[PDB]
């Protein structure tokens, strides 16, 4: 399948080269898979989700996204126009308040929630969790992320936006999950992207168009935007049967575009998420 005039990051995910604008992908499109977006919520009524999004948990007075961040990330995972895996099922878990903040104890609870809740959902092709969030190092936060992964969920986490070594951030620094840095449309490391040995992969993160609340759209930037590209890619590749929740991060690194990014510090991987789809 081909999506013309796609957001640059979707075109980038399916290309050996920057500077194109068509997204190419297998029509299965993540059907039968599930992605949890653990964030500020998801505006499930947005037409872009087509009935495939639902809120399943909140720790606040509403499960609505009163921020936009979660809706944007969910859009990059799985919206019809802005998403990587256009037929996945999207489950929202609101661990962040409408200001974009949340306590680590709440975030941990939400991770353990997902590890159990997947047993209440139909996801025959597999389960992914996208965590566009983080703060400073916490062994308890990393452990929660590790449990979620161990439980059979492909966990993708943002590296963070401090232009620093992601070793000092959680859940970014958890070795067993997939830690995602950000790139721009010219294959440069995004200016804010964290780096370091704990990174597994880069995805598009600068000037990413996606859904927003009030049925709208906007372009914003962050490792928060790169993470759902990788999460959606995982869901897509799991639906294709190419990999599993336990092996998908490794598989994405194995099959990445290699050596094409600029301003990658020595010791950080130079790997850009790629679906290796041959039309
Ligand atoms: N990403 C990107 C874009 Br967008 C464009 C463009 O203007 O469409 C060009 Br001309 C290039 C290039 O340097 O060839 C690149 Br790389
Ligand atoms: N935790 C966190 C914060 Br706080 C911010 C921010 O300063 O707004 C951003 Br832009 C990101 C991102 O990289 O998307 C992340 Br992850
Ligand atoms: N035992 C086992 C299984 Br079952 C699977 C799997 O789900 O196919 C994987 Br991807 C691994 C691995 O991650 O290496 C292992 Br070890
Ligand atoms: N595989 C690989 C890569 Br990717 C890169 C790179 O990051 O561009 C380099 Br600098 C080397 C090298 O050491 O020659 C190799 Br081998």
């Amino acid at each position: 399948a081909a999506q013309t005039n796609a957001p640059w990051g979707l075109a980038r995910i399916s290309s050996t080269s920057p500077g194109t604008s068509t997204y190419y992908y297998d029509e299965s499109a993540g059907q039968g898979s599930c992605v949890y977006v653990i964030d500020t919520g998801i505006e499930a009524s947005h037409p872009e989700f087509e009935g495939r999004a639902q809120m399943v948990k909140t720790y606040y007075y509403s499960s609505r996204d009163g921020n936009g961040h979660g809706t944007h990330c969910a859009g990059t995972v799985g919206s019809r126009t802005y998403g990587v895996a256009k037929k996945t099922q999207l489950f929202g878990v609101k661990v962040l308040d409408d200001n974009g903040s949340g306590q680590y104890s709440t975030i941990i609870a939400g991770m353990d929630f997902v590890a159990s809740d997947k047993n209440n959902r139909n996801c025959p092709k597999g389960v992914v969790a996208s965590l566009s969030l983080g703060g400073g190092y916490s062994s308890s936060v990393n452990s929660a992320a590790a449990r979620l992964q161990s439980s059979g969920v492909m966990v993708a986490v943002a590296a963070g936006n401090n232009n620093a070594d992601a070793r000092n951030y959680s859940p970014a620094s958890e070795p067993s999950v997939c830690t995602v840095g950000a790139s721009d449309r010219y294959d440069r490391r995004s200016s804010f992207s964290n780096y370091g040995s704990v990174l597994d992969i880069f995805g598009p993160g600068t000037d990413i168009l996606s859904t927003w609340i009030g049925g709208s759209t906007r372009s914003i930037s962050g490792t928060s935007m790169a993470t759902p590209h990788v999460a959606g890619l995982a869901a897509y590749l799991m639906t294709l049967g190419k990999t599993t929740a336990a092996s998908a991060c490794r598989y994405i690194a194995d099959t990445a575009n290699k050596g094409d990014l600029s301003n990658i510090p020595f010791g950080t991987v130079n790997l850009l998420a790629y679906n290796n789809y041959q039309a």
